[PDB]
Formats: C-alpha cells, sequence, structure tokens
C-alpha cells in the first residue's frame, strides 16, 4: 500500500490512454491497481513522475474528487479477489461529448483499441482522443459478466462497485451527450 501525491499529467501518451502514471520504484508496470479504495486504474511507468507522485488527467482527478498534491492511497489491485466471476464486462454505456459525425462502431473499435484490458466501472470519467477530437467519456452503466455463463447471472451495474474488465466481445454503447 502505497501513499503518493496527484499530480497533473497532460502528455498525451498518459492523458489519452486512461492509465495512472506511476514511478518505476512506486508500482510495476501494466498491473492493475486501486486508488482510496475505490478507484481503479492500469498502471504506467513514467521516468518523467517524481517517486512518491502519481500522474492523472483533469478528468481521472474530477473523477476520484482528488485535487493537486493531494495525497492518496494505492494498493495492487485483483479483480478475482474483488469481484470473483462476475469480472468481464459484457456491455458498458457511455455518454460521449466534445471536450471542452457521430460513428457507433467507429467510436467503440477506437475504445476497445486503446482501452482492451482495463478495468472500468459506472462513475468512471476518461478521456479518449476519436479522429483528431478529444472527447469526455462518464461510464453510465455497466454488465458484468463471469464469461463461463451464456448470459449475465447480473443485471445492469449504476455503481461504483462493479468493476470488469473490457475485452474485445464488451458490447460499447454510446451517447451522444447531451
Ligand atoms: C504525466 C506523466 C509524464 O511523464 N508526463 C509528461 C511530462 C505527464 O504529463
Ligand atoms: C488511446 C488510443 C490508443 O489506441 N492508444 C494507445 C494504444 C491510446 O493511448
Amino acid at each position: 500500500t502505497r501513499h503518493l501525491k496527484v499530480s497533473n499529467c497532460p502528455n498525451n501518451s498518459y492523458a489519452l490512454a486512461n492509465v495512472a502514471a506511476v514511478s518505476p520504484n512506486d508500482f510495476p508496470n501494466n498491473i492493475y491497481i486501486i486508488i482510496d479504495n475505490l478507484f481503479v486504474f492500469t498502471t504506467r511507468h513514467s521516468n518523467d513522475i517524481p517517486p512518491g507522485t502519481i500522474g492523472f488527467n483533469g478528468n481521472q482527478r474530477t473523477w476520484g474528487g482528488w485535487s493537486l498534491n493531494q495525497d492518496v492511497q494505492a494498493k495492487a489491485f485483483d479483480l478475482f479477489k474483488y469481484s470473483g466471476k462476475q469480472s468481464y464486462l459484457g456491455s458498458i454505456d457511455i455518454d460521449i461529448s466534445f471536450r471542452a459525425v457521430f460513428d457507433q462502431d467507429e467510436l467503440a473499435k477506437q475504445f476497445v483499441r486503446c482501452y482492451e484490458s482495463q478495468i472500468f466501472s459506472p462513475t468512471q470519467y476518461l478521456i479518449m482522443e476519436f479522429q483528431g477530437h478529444f472527447f469526455d467519456l462518464k461510464i453510465r452503466n455497466v454488465q458484468a459478466i463471469d464469461l463461463g455463463d451464456i448470459e449475465p447471472t447480473s443485471a445492469v451495474a449504476t455503481g461504483i462497485e462493479t468493476k470488469g474488465i473490457l475485452t474485445k466481445q464488451t458490447q460499447i454503447n454510446f451517447f451522444k451527450g447531451r
């Protein structure tokens, strides 16, 4: 369990990849970590981030309710341990809007391309680039499933407690924001 200070990470290599920028000596690269017992992100090493700090873009900070320099608690995250079999995303509904032509199929491809294997949960706020434009994505709801079942046993979830891994078979539903 690490204690890290939140810093802004606007560089597009990170800001568009929806990752938690960490120092190589705080966490290994590309693993799941959970912040403040609620927010799960995939890690990404950065040599330009002070050991003891963790970088997030504006949307991720808004989601966690973290202000700059705010101390935060981070721990390696084990999805199985957390939710057992109901660990994969069967579907995910996203509220999408232009950052401060609507193609559902293309937006979905880009989403899987950029975030496959990442964990998502309702309420999660992230930034995604699509054909030269930046968009704010808010995960509205999720449908967690056990890949072993021919159909979901659980209902569509709206709470941040339900977390699931994005796969190439996850149905992605976008909603032209407001
Ligand atoms: C966050 C992580 C990183 O290395 N950068 C570039 C300076 C960020 O924006
Ligand atoms: C966002 C979109 C994408 O494909 N990447 C890298 C694989 C991003 O960072």
